[PDB]
């Protein structure tokens, strides 16, 4: 995969499993157009967003629907997304894996750059 | 403050010092206005963003600036900010606090929300 | 102070208040002998632990409390302590902050250390 | 596997590769007794630790060597190893996967705990 999204639930030790995923990249407006979207597996990951060709250089940001996630907990979060941007293939394609540790008023993400 | 950001350098275990920070607070036709900005005291804190009355609810982003923090490393960070997305009060006042441990190509960023 | 401890709750938001804290030094029998102790703050700090004597180069661990403090959110944690060891003092006096951002299965920390 | 541990290099975005990785169970004298070892594949990830019926309740520290990872950029980090402690395996049988993003003065670690 050009691009990967792996979410975490910090609270529970658990992947965060079906939860949806926006991504979107900075368009010649200045404002955020969508451009591949899903819901992560069990394993809390979500494969297949985009193509090599799709994927060009821009910036673009991940957002994680956090809104309900943490609902039977009784905590509402921070905010209703966990969003992540990034700032791509500014030097050739590479692939991109973000990962993502939740919690409803933490988060820790990291971009693993590769190729 | 009704908004303090605090910001640390997570590669040199420093402070993150005379860092540009900025915020901004989702506006009706959903760009981002300009609501503070300045520069990270020696501590790695940026106080007096905002007034109580001045901190209204609503969405708002900070903003910090990373493109050349690490310049010194010879590391190119993930992207030119490090960001953090919030919605606000809802409640009665409260005091927000956005900590941010930055690195290149991770960060972990906490919203301590008070009374 | 020599060495302070700070410690937030990622799940709720807040500073983690009344948390106990140990310290230990690691001793001629590569045990860990008791170095100081204290209970975190209203602000989630804990200050006081040592000076700047006593405080001498080492390899030291500092154990927080975590067993009970997210029962009333029903999750039992990864572990019974968020632990975090630290090399110290390679020079003359280093001034350490520990911050601890902690979740029942996940934890960031960052050491800050100033001369 | 009943255990893995995947590490992540913060600073630069990739995965931390041939990394040494140490795990310890806690031991009666309150002692740690070495578990298991190993270095990190291209991915970042040791697997083949261990064993479902070897994988026995207790307390588990890993160890995972970091003195000299960041020596090309010329930081010496908080401590020369980063460590997680965890309980484990109460409950029947359970994976666990402990992930650990790094810098020199920072990490985050997550232990992800399944029912298989
Ligand atoms: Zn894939
Ligand atoms: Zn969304
Ligand atoms: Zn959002
Ligand atoms: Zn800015
Ligand atoms: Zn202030
Ligand atoms: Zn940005
Ligand atoms: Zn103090
Ligand atoms: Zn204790
Ligand atoms: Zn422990
Ligand atoms: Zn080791
Ligand atoms: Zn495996
Ligand atoms: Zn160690």
């Amino acid at each position: 995969c050009p691009l990967m999204v792996k979410v975490l639930d910090a609270v529970r030790g658990s992947p965060a499993i079906n939860v949806a995923v926006h991504v979107f990249r900075k368009a010649a407006d200045d404002t955020w157009e969508p451009f591949a979207s899903g819901k992560t597996s069990e394993s809390g990951e979500l494969h297949g967003l985009t193509t090599e060709e799709e994927f060009v250089e821009g910036i673009y940001k991940v957002e994680i629907d956090t809104k309900s996630y943490w609902k039977a907990l009784g905590i509402s979060p921070m905010h209703e997304h966990a969003e992540v941007v990034f700032t791509a293939n500014d030097s050739g394609p590479r692939r991109y894996t973000i990962a993502a540790m939740l919690s409803p008023y933490s988060y820790s993400t990291t971009a693993v750059v590769t190729n």
